[PDB]
């Protein structure tokens, strides 16, 4: 017995935590840019992901040490009630590595926290990761996770308009990675096609998703 | 007008070639393993890309050279009249590169040779590439690429391949082609009972396709 049609159960009571870190401005001796519009691709997610029913929690511009304390934090509470999880990360970001205010951060470190062995209330529930940073990048950590790369002024990037279109108006019925397939056709007509570099997501995940309204 | 549903056009005349490349001995001072079970993978693969209607080109331990050159021959033919393009590679693979019977290859210097500036006549077709090679992997090359990789931790061959094909066979000529994908990673998740799923590394597809992906017969 298998079911090609068979979708992630997404029926408790809280769809999950929609983790964003959003980083604009960098310490000094990092010799990083000012990321002007990420407060404008912030409020965009924020927006997006809380009519989809997340509980999204902003964090903005924080030190590798709080960062890692926030991220671990959240991988300890319990997800038992929650559908999924979410992370994003708006920063720059070297190979499979991204910023934080001081500090650079390997990302299968942060990721690796919601794994099945470590973080038990998430297993077999989709654990998505939106990666927003300046050809490498790191592997799913495991089953049901997500991947979303940007590939990379004042309204924001051009990866999280389109993504955040796409996710108002089909959010709440599309398959996820329908949408985000959208997504990357959207980024694709911006070149005025299908000959350069688009944005890119990674999937392990083992059923359909949806995020039809509770 | 954007069209949620628009899947690519696959009504050319042919469907494409699947090239695969099957690699079971290598050279000696390459301290490689022998992979037994890779003519099972690859027999299965053939099948399958068959049915579906792709022209199947096989090539066994080819050397650095030799596999060069038939990748550049497949990239520099007219892929006008196809559907898509479709490239396996069955060997072992170090980060971002792949191996040949003497030596390494970087994935990117041979899927570069079908991005939209090299390989004129697949514009806009999807290009996809299947990497069976044993957290590591290289992003796709540019828009309609769509990578699909084992990610390995057995004479009949190997779970990735045997349960692809399984998807393929079954589903390949009605479902959209990453709904099958997303199925063989819960075909290689159920394999670990020796117990708990999900919670290790199971297979993986990168997409930056832009479009839905059909594989319906041709009529």
């Amino acid at each position: 017995m298998f079911d090609p049609a068979e979708k992630y159960k997404m029926d408790h009571r809280r769809r999950g935590i929609a983790l964003i870190f959003n980083h604009e401005r960098f310490f000094w001796h990092l010799t990083l840019p000012e990321r002007r519009g990420t407060c404008a691709d912030r409020d965009n997610l924020t927006r997006r992901f809380s009519d989809l029913g997340f509980e999204v929690k902003c964090f903005n511009d924080l030190k590798a040490e709080e960062l890692l304390l926030k991220i671990h934090e959240v991988s300890t509470v319990s997800h038992a009630d929650a559908d999924c999880f979410v992370c994003v990360f708006l920063s720059h970001g070297e190979g499979n590595h991204i910023y934080a205010y001081d500090a650079k951060i390997e990302i299968q470190t942060l990721t690796g926290l919601f794994k099945g062995d470590k973080c038990h209330s998430l297993v077999g529930k989709p654990k998505i990761f939106i990666i927003q940073a300046c050809s490498v990048y790191t592997l799913p950590a495991g089953a049901d996770f997500l991947m979303c790369y940007s590939v990379a002024t004042v309204n924001g990037s051009w990866y999280i308009q389109d993504l955040c279109e796409m996710l108002g108006k089909y959010g709440s019925s599309l398959e996820f990675t329908e949408l985000l397939t959208l997504v990357n056709r959207k980024v694709d007509q911006r070149r005025v096609i299908g000959k350069k570099q688009v944005p890119c997501f990674a999937s392990m995940l083992t059923k359909k998703l949806h995020f039809f309204p509770k």
